[PDB]
């Protein structure tokens, strides 16, 4: 697994040595010298031949070989050997800046439970055949698409929707596979053939997704395409032109050419961008962020545009109350402790923000008898002797206060009505609010010229409210496919960031330039993502992008370094006025340069 590391220690030690043979008895260890040359080149050569096969005739590890060899001809080899060592570093260096679908195929089950003649059995998810009655317990997932049997359930959808409130469907509805059967058991009819689920179609989004993302060439490779041809031809020339025009000697010029090739070789710039990328990703992680190789970080530089999921990423992801109006000779805490009298128990996240409402106003909750689930009205409860039921602002005549719940409900919130022997005794809104940092960071990245669109599968009017606070633009109700499309679109006109919590928002990450997850978010969008925010500070994304770009300066100041002074001793050489071991030494002195530059970073 380590074995990576074992070529540089190598070359290290068997170059020290023969050194240390180059102590007593030269001779012998020149020869130590041409074998530590020789086993530091042979990875090279031979993968520099494989791609003399592959059609690419001119990459950097041409150069290298031939140099290498080169050298060995003229007894370069303690120089040849020092080249090999730098580019080793450099290779090593971008080797560890490498990034290393379970979370998603644990979202299948193994197992359904079918039923056929009023007898249950336990299959494999693939025996499944349309029209299959399988039945799901209360809190499992749908093993396939399903179409509801049962009169009446809730479900949560949020590994389509990203919300985790519930969804009331009825007999003839459609479920969609990984959905989540809440309170109840269900029986449906499968409507799906095996691998064709919900969760399948998601898993090929996010296999096209990664299929249609294009490998981006290093600048090293650009370059060499045309570095790497033109210094061999010149060398040919330094070699050619002064014997046969200044009838000088072969052996001079010959001997000047290959010198010219070692020469040539360009260290510090192959350790140029990796020495900024390892520094950059080092930076990030020791401040809470968390980034996934060098190509992640790359593409971070060159993002101008945010899309974020809205539930769980800008919004905590949980309901709040935020206002409670009761009916005259009720007060708001009279109201809000018979709701959370009826509520307590209920796993209903309306229902738990309610009680938690109650809490922490120290409003002692009275005790419920004969609390029940008042299907497709709400749930009910008989609090101190009368009969109190508290259902959705959709199920019960409004009077008197349909203005305000119409006022309330355009705003965003969710309203619940609270009624005792079918009077309205008031009603209670309730929103899933924007973390503390939001706006902050939304403004911040907005000062970086990064602007933000917000891609949410929430309805319009909740979408509408946040997007409102933030003054970004969006798009509601959305299916995991229309993000990925929204996304495609938005990234053809400039590369996007996606910043999301949820299963649904990784095939949106994977289509975009980069994916960023959440610390709390689902299993799923942590590992499709290259990125994470470990903190829930939405700030650290600005501080990311910042980072990001600053390595992105930190490189083409480097590589200049690297390139000017290589340039220097390239044109000093032809004018004869310095030789190898000088150029040796400036190449490394532009190492150790564009190191304590890279060092920067970590300020
Ligand atoms: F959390 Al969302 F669309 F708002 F997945
Ligand atoms: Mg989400």
């Amino acid at each position: 697994r380590l074995k990576e590391n074992l070529p540089l220690i190598t070359l290290i030690v068997m170059m020290a040595i023969s050194w240390g043979l180059e102590q007593f008895n030269h001779p012998f260890g020149q020869l130590a010298f041409i074998a530590t040359t020789l086993v530091g080149l042979y990875p090279i050569a031979r993968q520099a031949l494989r791609l003399i096969k592959s059609g690419s005739y001119f990459a950097i590890e041409t150069l290298m070989s031939v140099a290498a060899i080169g050298a060995l001809f003229i007894g370069a080899t303690a120089e040849a050997a020092m080249v090999l060592l730098l580019f080793l570093i450099g290779e090593r260096l971008e080797g560890w800046a490498a990034s290393r679908v379970s979370a998603l195929m644990a979202l299948k089950p193994e197992t359904a439970t079918r039923l056929r003649n009023g007898e249950r059995e336990e299959v494999a998810i693939n025996s499944l055949r349309p029209g299959d009655v399988i039945e799901v317990a209360a809190g499992g997932r749908l093993p396939a698409d399903g179409k509801l049997l049962s009169p009446f359930a809730s479900f949560d959808e949020s590994a389509l929707t990203g919300e985790s409130i519930p969804v009331e469907r009825a007999t003839g509805d459609k479920v969609p596979a990984g959905a989540t059967s809440v309170d109840r058991l269900v029986t449906l009819e499968v409507l799906s053939e095996p691998g064709a689920s919900a969760i399948d179609r998601i898993l090929k989004l996010i296999e096209e997704a990664e299929e249609r993302r294009a490998p981006i060439e290093r600048f090293i490779d650009r370059f060499s395409r045309i570095y790497t041809p033109a210094i061999m031809a010149v060398a040919l020339l330094v070699t050619l032109v002064p014997p046969l025009l200044f009838a000088a000697s072969w052996q001079e010029w010959i001997y000047k050419g290959l010198t010219l090739l070692l020469i040539g070789c360009p260290c510090a710039l192959v350790i140029s961008t990796p020495a900024a990328i390892t520094s950059g990703l080092a930076a990030a992680a020791r401040r809470g962020a968390l980034i996934k190789g060098g190509a992640a970080l790359e593409q971070l530089g060159r993002v101008t545009q945010v899309a974020f999921d809205k539930t769980g990423t800008l919004t905590v992801g949980k309901p709040r109350v935020t206002a409670i109006h009761p009916a005259t000779g009720i007060s708001e805490s009279e109201l809000l402790t018979l709701a959370a009298a009826v509520e307590q128990g209920a796993t209903h996240p309306l229902a738990q923000a309610i009680v938690r409402e109650a809490q922490v106003a120290e409003l002692a909750i009275p005790t419920a008898e004969s609390q029940r689930a008042l299907v497709g009205s709400g749930i009910e409860a008989q609090v101190n002797g009368e009969r109190v039921l508290i259902c959705a602002a959709g199920k019960h005549p409004a009077d008197a206060f349909a203005g305000l719940i119409n006022e309330l409900e355009s705003a965003g919130q969710t309203v619940v009505l609270v009624v005792r022997n079918d009077d309205v005794l008031g009603i209670i809104a309730l929103q899933d609010t924007l973390r503390a940092d939001a706006a902050t960071a939304i403004s911040e990245l907005n000062a970086l010229g990064v602007k933000g669109v917000i891609l949410t599968g929430d309805n319009p009017r909740a979408a509408a409210a946040i997007a409102g606070e933030l003054g970004l633009e969006f798009k509601a109700g959305l299916l995991p496919e229309d993000k990925v499309k929204a996304v495609t679109k938005l990234n053809q006109h400039a590369p996007l960031a996606m910043v999301g919590d949820g299963i649904n928002d990784a095939p949106a990450m994977k289509a975009a330039a980069i994916g960023i997850a959440m610390g709390s978010g689902t299993d799923v969008a942590l590992e499709t993502a290259d990125a994470a925010l470990t903190h829930n500070h939405l700030r650290g994304l600005v501080q990311m992008i910042e980072l990001a770009r600053a390595t992105h300066a930190n490189i083409r100041q480097n590589i200049t370094i690297a390139l000017g002074l290589k340039g220097i001793f390239l044109v000093t050489t032809l004018l004869g006025m310095t030789g190898l071991w000088l150029a040796v030494l400036a190449d490394t002195g532009a190492t150790v340069l564009v190191t304590a530059n890279a060092l920067r970073l970590l300020r």
